[PDB]
């Protein structure tokens, strides 16, 4: 399991708890130096337990499937909630089982259904920590579309984070004042897949990608990413979506 307080935090608690989090990633191999994620993880085994403690020491668990880094509910105090999907319902066969009650969100986990849900797009969400500290205390108590929005804030202070430290680094810079993720952020969320294939469609490519990948950098400028030497490669990317599960 890894764990995060709000109480407390700091950038360097943060970074800890990202890096703690990256670590309980299970991986074989590296391609071109970054971790792979596992095609499968059969069982209970799939699921790594994240817990989350607000300023006031409150806590929630987060279950996050580890051959995606993708989160699929999670317990607050007895009752655990699940998002509207099959790989979610899967998961509830094995964590949480011990709670009262299950409640299924009445969406799905991607960020178009929970944006609809919320009913903002992301790029106008504040990100930060003190914003994860109201996320973690909204999941508290169930009000599906308040849950929507945290479930937002969470989902990119957590596993996307984990996955880009330019993203690490957004939040670490957000540790005491949130702000809406900049633009190279939103970027980079929507291209991990992209990323993750084309970074393993270079190995028999001599470096090269297949097909370029569009990113917006951090000047608000549109670049194109054609190869393994670019820094989003050598130095931003942690984690890479295995492609056969892309
Ligand atoms: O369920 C949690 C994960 O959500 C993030 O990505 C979501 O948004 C995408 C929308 O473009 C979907 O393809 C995907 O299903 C969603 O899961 C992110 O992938 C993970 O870090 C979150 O844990
Ligand atoms: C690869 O990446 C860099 C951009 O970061 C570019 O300048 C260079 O021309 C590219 N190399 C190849 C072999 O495509």
């Amino acid at each position: 399991d890894v764990s995060f307080r709000l109480s407390g935090a700091d950038p360097s608690s943060y970074g800890m708890f990202i890096k703690d989090l990256r670590n309980a990633l299970p991986h074989t191999e590296k391609v071109y130096n970054i971790p792979l994620l596992l095609p499968s993880v059969s069982g209970a085994g799939r699921y790594l337990l994240m817990h989350l403690f607000n300023y006031d020491g409150n806590t929630i668990t987060v279950a996050v499937d580890v051959t995606n880094v993708y989160i699929m509910g999670y317990l607050a105090l007895t009752t655990s909630y699940f998002f509207n999907e099959p790989a979610a319902d899967l998961a509830s066969q094995y964590v949480f089982r011990s709670a009262r009650r299950k409640i299924t969100l009445p969406y799905s986990g991607n960020y178009e259904r929970l944006q609809i849900a919320a009913g903002k797009p992301r790029e106008k969400i504040p990100i930060g920590l003190p914003a994860l500290d109201t996320a973690i205390s909204t999941l508290l108590h169930y009000d599906s579309t308040a849950a929507a929005g945290a479930l937002l804030v969470l989902i990119q202070t957590t596993a996307e984070a984990a996955r880009f430290k330019y993203i690490e680094q957004q939040i670490q810079e957000r540790a005491y004042r949130d702000e809406v993720p900049s633009s190279a952020t939103i970027s980079l969320e929507n291209s991990w897949s992209g990323l993750s294939k084309q970074i393993q469609l270079a190995q028999g490519n001599n470096g090269v990608f297949r097909t370029p990948t569009v990113l917006v950098d951090s000047k608000g400028n549109r670049v194109q990413i054609t190869n393994v030497t670019s820094n989003v490669v050598t130095s931003n990317i942690q984690l890479l979506l295995n492609t056969k599960n892309i």
